[PDB]
C-alpha cells in the first residue's frame, strides 16, 4: 500500500526449574504453567534440536543439571 | 539442589503497519497499541541497530517500503 512496514515483535525470558531426572516432560510442562501460566498443549519443548514429546522422561533425552531447554509460545 | 534446569522461553510475531513517511515514531508506537495492545512508552523500537526516538519521523532514519523494524517487548 502507501508504505507497508514489518515489525518484528520479540518477547523473551529465562525460567529456572527444579526438576527430578525421573520427571516426565508432562510434569515439566505442568511446572511451566505454575511459573508463567501457559497450558501444556500449546507449549513446545526442545533440547538438542529434538522436540520433547510426552510419555518419556528427562533421563531419556539425557537432561541433567544446568541444561538449556527451549520453549516456543504464541504472540 | 537436586537438578536445576534453564528454560529459554521465546515468543515472536511480525506486525504489518501501513504508515506515511511523514509519521513520527510516537504515531507508529500508537499504531502498535491498536494492533497488539501494548502502551507506547513501554515499547522499544529499533532500525539498523539505532533505537528509534518518539520525536523523529520515519524519513529521518530513512525507512521506506519493505523495511524491517524491531520491537522488543517485556515478558508479561
Amino acid at each position: 500500500g502507501s508504505m507497508q512496514i514489518l515489525v518484528t515483535t520479540i518477547s523473551a525470558e529465562t525460567i529456572r526449574l527444579e526438576v527430578e531426572p525421573s520427571d516426565t516432560i508432562e510434569n515439566v510442562k505442568a511446572k511451566i504453567q505454575d511459573k508463567e501460566g501457559i497450558p501444556p498443549d500449546q507449549q513446545r519443548l526442545f533440547f538438542e534440536g529434538k522436540q520433547l514429546e510426552d510419555g518419556r522422561t528427562l533421563s531419556d533425552y539425557n537432561i541433567n543439571k544446568k541444561s538449556t531447554l527451549l520453549l516456543v509460545v504464541k504472540f
